[PDB]
């Protein structure tokens, strides 16, 4: 509840500078992901750099209550029990002989459930694969090279990671004997011939306007589980861009989405996709105010190390999700759209992304 929101709305304002950023190119990320390890580092850090993270995210994550809610958060989403195909990692890194601060390494895994590892990036090579070994292995071998070539380097003391891979089934799957290739009209202008699914069914769908009068179509597909939702959207007419739709997301607005919702029999068109952004998040987490974390000196690290400056050379997210099988009205995604995928019982945006070109 009150912490699944605030790591949220953290994370859907993460993704929003990402997706100004790459204003027509496809995107895939994980609001939810992004607040984990923030918050993580939030116990590593002092001063005006853990003020910049606090002010940003909306919460201390030593405050009593922050740290089990979200622990119990975690055990919610990722319950074998949904038999959920969510497979995710956290990891921070850290040059190996540096002093840590005595009672950091218990206290971290107390709250976390995980700890800092310790390597030596003089091996830069060595120490390239030990983090790829490290992430793949803990995605179920499907997020690969998350560190790229030359991505670290001696000078390298500092590095968090986060990985994600989704390949839910949607509760009623398209059925494939329906899938064509489809003319999508794409942001400039200029069209091109993807294959689309298709299915006619009883949708959960509302509509809604933004501050600027635009009206844009939601629907929800459900996945297996009765828990976690994809919801789909995209401005109604071409000539207003996606943007005028992400510019304005939040997760407050997502909630109203779900709760205006009603089951209305639909014909759905919609484009497959398979998608695999990596994201560097010093850009966005900069324009939200963390700007201290990223300078060699300035940067207070002084909860993990006390003697030694550290400073984050790299934060990078990696997310993996395929969207496929497995007298009504008609919706058609022939244009760039969004998609959430989000948690209902807690309001977790696990997901969020754009496709612009699929
Ligand atoms: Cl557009």
């Amino acid at each position: 509840s009150y912490v699944a929101h605030l790591a949220s709305d953290f994370g859907v304002r993460v993704f929003q500078q990402v997706a100004q950023a790459s204003k027509d190119r496809n995107v895939v990320f994980s609001p939810y992901g992004v607040a984990s390890v923030l918050a993580m580092l939030q116990l590593t850090t002092g001063g005006e750099t853990q003020q910049q993270i606090q002010a940003a995210m909306g919460f201390k994550i030593d405050d009593k209550g922050m740290a089990p809610a979200l622990r119990h958060l975690y055990k919610e989403l990722m319950g074998p029990w949904n038999k959920d195909e969510i497979s995710t990692t956290d990891a921070i890194f850290v040059q190996r002989d540096l002093k840590l601060v005595q009672g950091f390494m218990p206290h971290f895994f107390r709250l976390f459930r995980s700890t800092v590892k310790q390597v030596d990036f003089s091996e830069v090579e060595r120490a390239r694969f030990i983090i790829n070994d490290w992430v793949k292995t803990h995605t179920k071998g499907m997020i690969s090279n998350l560190l790229g070539k030359g991505a670290v380097d001696q000078l390298t003391r500092l590095v968090l990671v986060n990985a994600l891979y989704f390949n839910g089934q949607f509760k009623t799957p398209f059925p494939d004997s329906s899938t064509h290739r489809r003319l999508f009209h794409k942001s400039d202008g200029s069209t091109v011939s993807v294959p689309m699914m298709a299915q006619t069914n009883k949708f959960n769908y509302t509509e809604f306007t933004t501050p600027d009068g635009h009206y844009y179509d939601i629907l929800e597909l459900p996945y297996h589980g009765d828990t976690l939702s994809m919801f789909i959207a995209a401005p109604y007419e071409k000539e207003v861009p996606l943007s005028a739709l992400t510019n304005i997301l939040s997760a407050q607005l997502i909630s109203h989405w779900k709760g205006n919702m009603t089951r209305l029999p639909r014909l759905l068109v919609l484009p497959k996709f398979s998608l695999e952004t990596e994201v560097d998040l010093r850009k966005p987490l900069e324009n939200l105010g963390m700007t201290d974390m990223f300078r060699q000196f300035q940067a207070d690290f002084t909860s993990l190390s006390d003697q030694e400056p550290l400073h984050v050379a790299q934060a990078l997210q990696k997310v993996k999700i395929e969207v496929n099988e497995s007298a009504p009205e008609e919706i058609i995604m022939d244009r760039p759209f969004l998609f959430v995928v989000r948690h209902n019982p807690t309001g977790t945006v696990l997901f969020m992304g754009q496709v612009m070109e699929p």
